[PDB]
């Protein structure tokens, strides 16, 4: 933007309407130039400072980006709009439910700019009844919907049924009838149930296939409700 | 920034050479310092609201933080630099592939935001194959590289061969060789395939190790490709 | 904002009184209604483009919301506030500790947007031994605490013992005292132990649970320590 600098008038009054008419159109072209929004060109770096002028810039030399720098007591020089930061919460340790032993950090957490909760855990004892609750999460920390996760346990258990069928041939000697049992004898494994978390639309975190006396933990996140 | 006040000029026109000296020189400086860059100092809160003034603030009163503050129509002073929000999208459901019967939520969702995808679900029948594709996922879900997760399984069977070595004294008794082989017997317990989830970068779920019949789920989020 | 004209002096030098007071009282006016922080209200779209003079906007045209827009060099009508974007870093591969061999995309990458670590991994072979290293991550890498997980092993075997109980009735014939001890024979499935991940606090994955020559892997994400 161009500076108005004032000129001295003529030594007699009577030549004073040309130069009413040059200053007048001076003063009128530069108040103009500025008030419809020109507040000029970026340009080499600015001078002395002082805290309420903030010049704006052009890319590279006071900011990497071009805009509206403005800086401050501190004399920072802020990017144009300024925001302190943004940062999640803590990790919240909880007591465990149905008498349930920790056997490490067992916390949880928010990420708001996620939308998510954070968990983990690590616990031994208590009721490893299916379906029973170990952490009840506020109302904030509920998922839109009801959700399951597989589950770390130290214990994972099978069932082992042996079937010994009757003898091929009734008339053989007994030792033969025995050899013939034991060589047709077979094995069934039976079904071992994972272990898993069930976390419903209330925050109730349940387990389910955990055997008695295992040493159950996992480490897992999951997306919260849709954040109006 | 200060409030120029025009003064009343002389009563006769001998003396109107010093008073345009005077009023010329403060219109001056009041133009330089405004158009370089300076709109003041923030001050003491404003006065009468209305749409198109907007004056900028120091930290506290107006807003917590420094900056420019600017209102509008309903006069809530947003703080400087404005944007409505950002959020990701809705979990999408899913017909399951290969004739998989859903146990639960199987859904998937966006979060462009945070670069990721977020897959929850539950499912039982259908074909167990390894490799069998269960979702065939759009080209924007398509993760970077292969990827294999853990899966949950209701069912993890084991098998188990028993080996009946012969007797040690063929000339024992027959009782006593039976005894012996029982005594002597072994077992052995077969490799168990952990359920897994397998995605490729074309953006196709496969099962691998879930048994025939197996109530297979899982819950689990992955990073997408970079988003340039 | 209103529009300064400057107007015509009169024809005489008599005149010359109320012809300032005018006209300086407009200019005045006009200053003031600058200085207080009035840019004008926003109206409808710009004239001529030109870097330098970046005029704000009402909701829709310019730009969907409302705000001070800056156009530069492009033209493209910046929105309130620019930033270019932001963007997380790229998955690293790292060399397997303890002689493993990678099965696939065994890499890390950060998230700092995010303020968290995406791993994924794939090994087979090497040490096998309940706490070994895999994987020491550097220092802005490490967890707030120590973290256990859930791993993909493709074997997970148990142990089986066979219990043969003394016949019943020692005078019983041998065969029948065979049939009495097979028929009570009974078996007993060991613990299995579920193959995991350990991440201290320091940044070393370790590994436990997982048998020897089994193809252990597993993709997951871990928020990182509090970032101010």
């Amino acid at each position: 933007s161009q500076k108005y600098s004032p000129s001295i008038p003529p030594q007699e009054e009577e030549e004073l309407l040309p130069f009413l008419n040059e200053e007048f159109v001076r003063v009128g072209q530069t108040l103009n130039d500025l008030a419809d929004g020109y507040w000029g060109v970026s340009m080499e770096p600015p001078k002395k400072l002082k805290p309420g002028t903030v010049k704006y810039f052009a890319p590279g030399v006071v900011g990497p980006v071009s805009g509206i720098y403005h800086y401050d007591l501190d004399n920072q020089w802020r990017l144009a709009g300024t925001k302190p930061k943004d940062l999640p919460g803590d990790f919240i340790l909880f007591t465990p439910q149905n008498n349930h032993q920790p056997m490490g950090t067992c916390a949880y957490r928010m990420n708001t700019a996620k939308d998510e909760v954070w968990i983990t855990m690590l616990m031994s004892g208590g009721n490893y009844t299916n379906g029973a609750t170990v952490l009840d999460l506020p109302q904030a920390y509920w998922p839109p919907a009801e959700l399951f996760i597989p589950a770390y346990s130290s214990i994972i258990p099978a069932q082992s049924t042996i079937t010994y069928p009757p003898p091929s041939d009734p008339n053989a000697p007994p030792l033969d009838q025995v050899f013939d049992v034991l060589n047709r004898a077979t094995i069934q494994t039976g079904v071992v149930n994972q272990a898993m978390f069930k976390i419903t639309a209330n925050g109730r975190v349940l387990i389910q296939g955990i055997p008695q006396g295992a040493v159950f933990g996992g480490t897992f996140t999951f997306p919260l409700v849709v954040t109006p």
